[PDB]
């Protein structure tokens, strides 16, 4: 068993810039991009997930429930369109987003009070950490 529901704080993210230029991202929004330390707040509800990741540039929102397939409208930095869909894997959560990129998705689970979430596309991988936190703010 595992339950996501907390607030956390980004510790280290791993290869983004590889990442987004396998997204085509201007090496322009890049710099931008790589600069942000954007936190997660999640609220697991049975199978219902919420996942929004807040920055000081953009908030974005994941909302849809385990194995079901979505349409995500704003999928990440490059806010292209997929068709996606989050299983449970054993105790961690594996996303594939169909859409114009091969192989992209992501893993998230958790070890001790981190938060990994490791991002694939065309091959590129990131690395992403987050430490559970307590103190919050509004959004």
């Amino acid at each position: 068993p595992v339950d996501f529901t907390g607030y956390w704080k980004m510790l280290v993210n791993e290869n983004f810039e590889e990442y987004l230029r396998a997204l085509d991202v201007n090496v322009a929004l890049r710099k931008i991009a790589n600069l942000l330390k954007p936190d997660k707040e999640i609220v697991q509800d049975g199978d219902h997930m919420i996942i929004r990741t807040l920055s000081t540039f953009r908030n974005y929102i994941m909302d849809f429930q385990v194995g079901k397939e979505f349409e995500e409208d704003l999928t990440g930095i490059d806010d292209r369109k997929c068709m996606t869909t989050v299983s449970w894997d054993g105790d961690k959560l594996q996303c594939v987003q169909k859409g114009e990129k091969e192989g992209r998705g992501w893993t998230q689970w958790i070890e001790g009070d981190e938060l990994h979430l490791e991002m694939r596309v065309e091959g590129v991988v990131c690395k992403q950490v987050f430490k559970k936190v307590q103190h919050h703010h509004h959004h």
